[PDB]
């Protein structure tokens, strides 16, 4: 998986990222002279600390094997570190959906929501906590195709066992998939606008949750609400999202 420096042209920066800047770039490569991919760097990579945990990234990545899950190319290990990653030409998931407010249709929104469950089903069937389940974690490769894109707190999405006792089991992954479902549905509009996150907490044990999105149908508001029972053993788990998720669509389609 490492790949020499040379082979790698560094092009336009595409967004922002946890540990640094990613762009785009093309990886003139022995299987194709010009694959376009996408390039993620790390500021501080001298420190062994920062460098470990920004490559810990490509460990996990390459450990799966799914259409919606982006895919690991290679790594350059040696100082300024990058690991080369598939290219989703649509950029950032929230981006997306904020520009295209009013082109997406709900179908479209619903088939984001579907797929995404089908890789986060995939980690269910590994035994795999994500973590931060999040729309801000989702790229986008074709109009018709979203993937899964990386591997303080994000608290406003966390359940609240997550909160309060730092737990985080694929009960709390199906509690934040509820949450990025709702922000597909609002465009690309984060959760508890105007709220501290000291505040979430006591919100969320009063029993409050985010409302209804505009224009969103009842079955899948319902099944958002489901993934946010207080008690982690009454959510669903990712097959029966899905299951839904693909008859919602069905219907949205039929409509």
């Amino acid at each position: 998986y490492e790949i020499q420096r040379e082979r790698i042209e560094l092009g336009r920066c595409i967004g922002e990222g946890q540990f640094g800047d990613v762009h785009q770039g093309i990886y003139m490569s022995p299987e194709n002279p010009a694959m376009a991919v996408a390039i993620k760097t790390c500021k501080n990579c001298t420190s062994d600390s920062v460098r470990e945990k920004f490559l810990q990234e490509a460990l996990t990545m390459r450990q799966f094997d799914h259409p919606h899950i982006v895919k690991l190319i290679g790594v350059i290990t040696e100082n300024p570190v990058w690991i080369i990653m598939e290219l989703c030409t649509l950029g950032e998931l929230r981006s997306f959906l904020q520009v295209r407010k009013f082109s997406l249709d709900l179908a479209s929104l619903i088939l984001y929501a579907y797929q995404l469950s089908t890789a986060l089903a995939y980690l269910e069937s590994k035994r795999f906590v994500h973590r931060d389940i999040a729309a801000r974690n989702v790229l986008v490769s074709a109009t018709d195709c979203v993937k899964l894109g990386d591997f303080k707190l994000p608290i406003k999405w966390m359940a609240p066992e997550s909160i309060n006792f730092r737990r985080f089991t694929s009960a709390s992954d199906v509690w934040m998939f509820g949450v990025c479902m709702w922000e597909i549905l609002m465009h690309g509009v984060k959760p508890f606008q105007g709220v501290k996150n000291n505040d979430v907490i006591g919100r969320i044990e009063n029993g409050e949750r985010l409302p209804m999105p505009p224009n969103c149908p009842p079955t899948l508001y319902s099944l958002m609400t489901k993934c946010w029972a207080y008690d982690p053993s009454r959510r669903p788990r990712f097959t029966e999202l899905k299951a839904q998720l693909s008859t919602i669509l069905e219907e949205e389609k039929l409509q």
